[PDB]
């Protein structure tokens, strides 16, 4: 399964992003998938400002838990940012936008940490 | 348009892969569309044996020239690795993987 460390890491994120109010705060163990993520984090805002006060709620967050800041990404124009923390990565985005099939297509082998 | 930074790290890049006899090797700009990201080099190898090979070349030039070390991922599989040089993503997959269709409704777009 995924590392301790990793699902550490992966609390401080999905806590974070509930503490904002995010919807689909899910917590993906993607270690037997992957060769360097152990964790993928999902969640959604219901606007552009809480997809943004996501994103920086998550940052915070794991800046306060010593980690260094996530390699960074986003569309112009679109409202989703990812952030790569190596171990896990972040997905933030505007639920009007995701791709739910998509998601599960994806992910749908992979089991929920359970983190609370 | 695109970074001179990031053109000429994707020139290595898939110079690089072209070293060590990739296929169907692409160079997208995606400056247009992204925040970090300027380009990606796609490419193909013929197997999971050969994805790792292309790798080595584009990892073992981009070390040359001074650059960065990737941010490495893969498939645990080896049918696909990439390598995050925040500038350019480089994104090596096995023939068989490669989803052309997928690529043009995403990038089509985009310069390549
Ligand atoms: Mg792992
Ligand atoms: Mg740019
Ligand atoms: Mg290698």
């Amino acid at each position: 399964t995924a590392n301790r460390e990793a699902i550490d890491m992966a609390r401080v994120a999905a806590g974070a992003a509930a503490a904002k109010l995010a919807d689909d705060v899910v917590v993906i163990d993607v270690s037997g998938q992957l060769v360097i993520t152990d964790c993928f984090v999902i969640a959604s805002g219901s606007n552009e400002r809480q997809v943004n006060a996501i994103v920086d709620e998550v940052e915070e967050k794991m800046r306060q838990a010593g980690y260094r800041p996530a390699r960074r990404e986003g569309a112009r124009e679109g409202r989703w940012t990812l952030l790569d923390y190596r171990d896990i990565v972040v997905h933030i985005q505007h639920q009007d936008d995701r791709n739910f099939a998509a998601l599960d297509r994806l992910w749908g082998d992979c089991p929920v940490v359970p983190v609370d």
